[PDB]
């Protein structure tokens, strides 16, 4: 019994006039929960949840140096206003910052990207699209349940790369912390194919106990991005997994 349905979450994307699916893992009892079986086995775009591989790929080929080197602006005026400056690795994932990573895309190459993601049985593994766009139009896919099997090996330092690529990943992964808890995620926000999807998949550490995350809703305006974190934290409040 290391799955199980609980529809009772389902509670909290009605009070907020939603849809989507909740997946966590307990990794102390190895043992998985959902509000909807079917959807967190549905392959999605990854949309900018994908900057966590294309980070682990850019620094193990060295095309990143480390988490401190400066990508600089390239001038153009974009709509959002946090990309119209310089980045790091840190800042870059925090905004999710596209043409950053899209040009780390370029500097890998296709041959060097689709290699990569067959060692770490990342979704489909399918790259086929523009190279540096398939992860927002393309076709790779990915499932809430895949995202967590993919994490696992991440917190574990399993997958195949250096184990200091997966720990800047993981510093760069850094969302929120207090005394209670830290919380290590990534937003996205697929709006190029239908259905437009916001995603948030990450962790939260506790003293002794990991609960691995992913979940996904639709999302048919910017306006509503913040339902992710909110309907994820009420899900956990529910769990008493933060207080
Ligand atoms: O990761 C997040 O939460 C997040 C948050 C946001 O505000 C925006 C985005 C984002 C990422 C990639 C694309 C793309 O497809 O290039 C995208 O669409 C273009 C676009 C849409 C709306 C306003 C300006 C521009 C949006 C992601």
């Amino acid at each position: 019994k290391e799955w199980q349905e609980n529809k009772s979450w389902n509670a909290h994307f009605t009070e907020h006039k939603s849809q989507g699916v909740v997946v966590l893992w307990n990794e102390n009892k190895q043992q998985g929960f959902t509000n909807n079986l079917k959807r967190a086995n549905q392959a999605f775009l990854p949309a900018s949840t994908f900057k966590i591989p294309n980070s682990l790929i850019a620094l193990d080929l060295g095309v990143v140096k480390d988490e401190h080197q400066v990508f600089k602006w390239d001038g153009q005026t974009r709509d959002i206003a946090t990309w119209n400056r310089d980045h790091n690795l840190i800042t870059a994932m925090k905004y999710s910052v596209v043409p950053v990573y899209q040009e780390f895309a370029r500097q890998i190459g296709e041959a060097r990207m689709s290699k990569m993601l067959h060692a770490f049985d990342y979704g489909n593994e399918d790259i086929s699209g523009n190279v540096d766009s398939f992860w927002l139009d393309g076709g790779i896919r990915i499932s809430a349940t895949e995202q967590i099997s993919f994490l696992r090996k991440l917190y574990h330092n399993k997958l195949h790369v250096s184990e200091r690529s997966q720990r800047i990943v993981k510093q760069a992964m850094l969302t929120e912390a207090n005394g209670d808890y830290i919380i290590r995620a990534k937003t996205g926000y697929s709006t190029r194919i239908e259905p437009k999807i916001g995603w948030w998949v990450g962790w939260v550490e506790l003293d002794d106990n990991v609960w691995f995350f992913a979940m996904n809703m639709d999302m048919p305006t910017s306006d509503g991005l913040g339902l992710r974190q909110a309907i994820t934290k009420e899900v956990l409040k529910q769990e008493k997994i933060i207080p």
